[PDB]
DNA sequence: CTAGGTAACATTACTCG
DNA sequence: GCGAGTAATGTTAC
DNA sequence: CTAGGTAACATTA
DNA sequence: TAATGTTAC
């Protein structure tokens, strides 16, 4: 696995071929069996991972017990960057879900990288302001927004996760979370999500076959507002 | 030109790129009370705060209010949009009269690709934001309104010291409960009532201007046990 | 069942010709 | 040395 | 005053 | 067995 597929991940799309195919010069292979961990938030970071195969889940777990789910990640997904750009620990905490494969960058290598083809760093930078706006609007939608309301969001920024560019009327969508996966995202409780879920069918902002829902763009953005 | 030195991304250049460089601000001032920019707007500028106090704040078309950040001297907004072709991602708002110098988007970039290891500033820039950002955002879904208000006095008390923590540290904060309550994403009543909480319970004590934190206490206030 | 939101009212505190 | 314009703080009843 | 959390229980593939 | 739905408070 070296072609053309190191373009598949974020960040590394958008880079020149020479540093692109030669860039499967620096991962090794790991994986790592369903519900285990691959690190905590203490630790630290000195190597990225790039997700070939499986669900890796990044989450905030604290003190309390209470957990914030930040992504499910699947093919195609990269993580642990930002302790490798920046000095500091990790940031959050990956667990595998599912059975999942990877592979792992080392922090040297990755550096020398960028600062040997040093307009990789504008990839890099395009990537973590993305980054930013996306937190900021999830920061903005659970402040400011009801559980209604949010999970709306939530279904509209993930049905640009798919389209983006801009949004048909109705579109069908294979979401792959259950409502647990939901609540711990939106940071709400599990039956409070349900009852919200069941809320946007019941209101004809969505309907749900098994595996599948169809929701009404639209129809969907007045939920998501006043 | 050791000035230039002063705001955050700047800070971290070589001298070359420093003191000239720059080369490229403007002067600008805007009165107390008015906009810099929208959220919706065109950002090709980006804004380094000499004196005065500016509002990023989020605007919701119901009416209701994020206040991201309250920036004085030595802040640096408004670059999001320069690296990134996106428009503005906040609203910029004087609050008090203010001063500051503008820096373009095609000079600041032709700067970071001509002197590469800038870019590199920049980065360890995007990411402290972001890690900034995701604790804000855990600090307003897991914890309650008494943590939550612990946990913004601990951060403001890292950002003075960090890489340190005292025990007690007095804090000059130049916030009104109002602009906490507006940052941490509540309402004013129950976040006087948590500030007052937190003094009955030995956490801070509030004289006029100046609130003595009790590192410690404040950070299982800030937890659970 | 509970931590908060909202409207409304009273004081203190800046502050500016 | 104000008196008139604002805020900022604290509390209470929904 | 009331969204939204919590503990528990039922229906479902 | 796990995923969804509901209820009382
Ligand atoms: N707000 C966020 N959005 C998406 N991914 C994040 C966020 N915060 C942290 N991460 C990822 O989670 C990783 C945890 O370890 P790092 O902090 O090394 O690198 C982090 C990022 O790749
Ligand atoms: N999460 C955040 N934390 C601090 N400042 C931010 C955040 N999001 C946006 N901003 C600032 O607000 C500005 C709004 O316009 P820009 O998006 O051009 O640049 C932005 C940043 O300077
Ligand atoms: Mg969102
Ligand atoms: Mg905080």
């Amino acid at each position: 696995r070296s072609s053309a597929f190191w373009r598949s991940f974020p960040i590394f799309e958008e880079f020149d071929s020479e540093t692109l195919c030669e860039l499967s010069g620096i991962a090794s292979y790991r994986k790592w069996s369903a519900g285990t961990v691959i690190f905590q938030r203490g630790d630290q970071g000195d190597y990225m991972i790039v997700v070939v195969s499986g669900r890796i889940k990044l989450s905030l777990f604290t003190p309390q017990g209470r957990e914030l789910m930040l992504r499910q990640h699947e093919a195609g997904a990269l993580f642990g960057e930002m302790a490798l750009l920046d000095g500091q620990p990790r940031s959050a905490d990956a667990t595998a879900v599912t059975a999942a494969e990877g592979y792992v960058i080392g922090k040297k290598d990755f550096l020398a990288l960028i600062t040997q083809r040093p307009k990789t760093a504008e990839a890099v930078i395009r990537f973590l302001c993305a980054q930013l706006r996306d937190t900021t609007d999830r920061l903005e939608t659970i402040a400011l927004y009801d559980l209604n309301a949010r999970v709306a969001r939530f279904f509209l920024a993930t049905l640009r996760q798919i389209h983006g560019s801009e949004m048909p009327q109705s579109a069908n969508l294979r979401l792959t979370l259950s409502q647990t996966d939901i609540a711990s995202i939106l940071g709400a409780s599990r039956p409070k999500v349900n009852r919200a879920i069941l809320s946007l069918e019941e209101s004809g902002a969505i309907k749900r076959a098994d595996g599948i829902i169809c929701c009404n763009v639209g129809r969907l953005l007045s939920i998501a507002d006043p």
